[PDB]
């Protein structure tokens, strides 16, 4: 991300995190206006700026306002960076999240799957950004009740995370809790209780010393 933009990012998110949207929002909109003046609309820095203001709106739960901006950012990024660029998968995942926040889980799912395929096609089927996207897809299938698909995506992500980061990785514990719940939802008690035992024991192990 360009340097003068992330400084603005830090400043605006600081304001947002104090609930001071009356300052965060004008700063983003003016910065967007001034960016457009310098480089015209179809420029990566404009998409980046739109993503910052979409985050601020999301932080206020203005979900449809945020999607409008990211839909604009997505078209910019596809034209300027390409249909398979990682930033396009980033913008697709955020749109999947915003549609899901409006109960529009059937619109969300293609967007999230595309972001997954983009990340596999760039980072390889084993990258942990793929696991992260898998966790995001799993959560969306859960809100549609597709528990066999949830369990598949969580297993894939647990395997990426645990074979590629530590067994003591925050995400490994996070993905194990998610999958454990999903087993219990399905009635697969002995699979659910196998995972729960691991979580407890490893937690006890972490606090205890050598």
């Amino acid at each position: 991300i360009p340097a003068r933009l992330r400084t603005l990012h830090n400043l605006v998110i600081q304001y947002a995190s104090q609930g001071r949207y009356e300052v965060a929002v004008p700063l983003c909109k003016q910065a967007l206006e001034d960016l457009e003046k310098t480089s015209g609309h179809d420029h990566p820095d404009v998409a980046t700026m739109l993503n910052i203001l979409a985050l601020v709106y999301r932080d206020q739960n203005k979900y449809k306002d945020a999607a409008n901006l990211l839909n604009d950012a997505l078209a910019i990024r596809e034209k300027t960076l390409g249909k398979d660029h990682p930033a396009v998968a980033a913008t697709l995942n955020n749109l999947a999240v915003l549609y899901g926040k409006r109960g529009k889980y059937k619109e969300a799912e293609p967007l999230c799957k595309r972001a997954l395929e983009i990340r596999e096609k760039v980072l390889g089927k084993d990258h942990p950004d793929v696991a992260k996207q898998l966790n995001n897809l799993a959560l969306l299938c859960q809100n549609q009740g597709k528990y066999e698909e949830v369990e598949y995506y969580y297993q894939r992500a647990l395997e990426i995370y645990q074979t590629k980061l530590g067994p003591d990785d925050p995400n490994v514990a996070k993905t194990k809790n998610n999958l454990a719940s999903c087993y219990l939802k399905q009635g697969k008690f002995k699979q659910a209780e196998t995972l729960y035992k691991e979580i407890l024991t490893r937690a006890h192990e972490r606090e205890f010393g050598s």
